[PDB]
């Protein structure tokens, strides 16, 4: 029946018995079980957020969200101080920024405001549709974490006076966010109207 | 003749007939228009931007461009009010970093300007090399995106009067790109110095 | 002996001799040595910092470093002006947030300073463990990196004048980092009392 063998097979005589062997790369492949098998499968890796496998074009990525993803927070801003406060109905728009958090004011009137103060906002409800209350915590205990100058018009009897508010991010506890008005200038008022401001921290959620 | 046969090769008589055979295992290869074929090819995935293969290393790596690249926009600045607008020749600096888009402004003299009003950046020409209007785009249109203070000296005309403007970034269409003064401090004016201020926006281009 | 022959063998004859020969995917496989040998083996790529490979889970991921990173330096803050200049002894928090450089300096009372003037930080000395003065270096040359407020309490004969200081990353010279006091609101005082304040630039190291 069969004449000659070309390679990977070959024929070998030794002590006068004719074998029939197949040749492989020993690091590439080996006999397992008396078949031919893979010496090392390799097995691909996984990703974790915010790398992924967009697996219609084989092609791994930075997830867009990091970049960019918006929200709202709705609910009411404490101000708070031992001889003064009050709650305003805001809203303000978030956005993740990679590992930032940013929040927008836009520009609002509120109740008359002490030298100092503290602005607490209550992120245990009130978030929108895909955010989570851990999603706000900062990623440090620094205090500050960072600070903003907003802009306010303090009105005292028909009088609109200009002055400056510095804010600082200071605390997060249990989904309590606390700004600190460490002051800025200041005049008697019986109300305050703020210019839009943001204010931004680390957060790596 | 042959005598012997070694795995994988192997030989079985069965229904008065001995068949010889290769042996493979069956996760591994396959047979596919006669001959051994690998089952389930591995193909190495491709990277999108930051992302990229550093080919003479053979590493994944994150480009060093999304970390810091720099740029200018050589224009005319508009500052822009019902009762009166004005154009002023700027070179402003930019940065990208990571998905942010930095604005820094070098110290400027000016006309004087209203109680508010508008700044605007027309991207559509003056950009240096490398940089296209699109890359300009912010991420999210939440406004403000960001606010910042800048400090300037206000000109009675005998005096020099210390104040601050607060600055928004607030809209951006078709290349042009619209910072809203809201206000501050003020007083009467012939001019006005600004010392120089950056302002940045998200921006994943 | 051997009756017959099975896929991938075949035993095909020509010019009077008949030859057993093993069949394979030629862009599977290729014979090397008269060996079974596998084309185009695949090498798994590295991985450069902020990349890193979690060899326990195989997976590939950002490193959590790269979110948050913090530090302190301890030294003594330096005022320079032509006219007037002092040291005041200062801890600060640092923290690198991705490609930025985040400075956090608490609330402090020092000497009398200028209408405008300069702020060094040396980092020769002085960072906490794990910290290298090569790591506060800015990405960039561009003046300014970054702008930001400072609020600030004038002590003048026991009264206190709130009042704001413009401060801009100018410089960065051998790990001495300068920003710039541009000016801002002033009166006459005997030391200054400074709120808390951060300040941030892009650095990507
Ligand atoms: C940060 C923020 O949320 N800013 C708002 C603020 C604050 O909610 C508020 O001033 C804090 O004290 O309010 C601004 O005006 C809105 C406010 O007056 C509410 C009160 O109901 O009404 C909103 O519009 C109403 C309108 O009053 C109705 O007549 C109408 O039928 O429906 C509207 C629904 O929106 C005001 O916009 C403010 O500028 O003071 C807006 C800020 O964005
Ligand atoms: C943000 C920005 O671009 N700031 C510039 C500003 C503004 O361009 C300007 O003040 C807006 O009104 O100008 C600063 O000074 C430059 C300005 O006076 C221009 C006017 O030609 O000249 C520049 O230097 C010239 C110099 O005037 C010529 O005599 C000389 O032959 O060439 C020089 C270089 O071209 C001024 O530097 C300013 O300080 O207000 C500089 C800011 O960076
Ligand atoms: C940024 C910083 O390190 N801030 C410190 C600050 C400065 O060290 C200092 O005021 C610069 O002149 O000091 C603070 O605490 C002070 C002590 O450092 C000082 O020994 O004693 C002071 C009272 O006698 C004071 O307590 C401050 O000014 O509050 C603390 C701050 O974090």
């Amino acid at each position: 029946k069969i004449d000659s063998v070309l390679p990977p097979l070959t024929v070998r005589e030794a002590s006068g018995v004719r074998t029939l062997s197949f040749g492989y790369d020993t690091s590439d492949f080996t006999i397992i079980n008396s078949v031919l098998s893979l010496r090392s499968r390799l097995t691909l890796p996984t990703y974790r957020y915010p790398l992924e496998l967009d697996t219609a074009n084989n092609r791994v990525q930075v997830a867009d969200r990091f970049g960019m993803r918006t929200g709202t927070w709705t609910g009411q801003l404490q101000y708070q101080h031992p001889q003064l406060s009050w709650r305003a109905n805001v809203t303000l728009n978030l956005m993740k920024v990679d590992d930032w958090l940013v929040l927008s004011f836009s520009q609002m009137t509120t109740n008359s405001i002490m030298a100092d103060g503290k602005f607490v906002i209550n992120f245990v409800s009130g978030l929108s549709s895909g955010w989570q209350t851990g999603d706000t915590e900062p990623s440090s205990t620094i205090d500050p974490l960072s600070t903003t100058f907003a802009a306010v018009q303090f009105l005292n009897n028909g009088q609109r006076i200009d002055a400056f508010r510095i804010m600082g991010v200071s605390e997060w506890t249990d989904g309590e966010l606390e700004i600190k008005n460490y002051g800025g200038t200041y005049t008697g008022h019986t109300q305050v109207y703020w210019a839009p401001w943001t204010i931004m921290y680390p957060c790596n959620v």
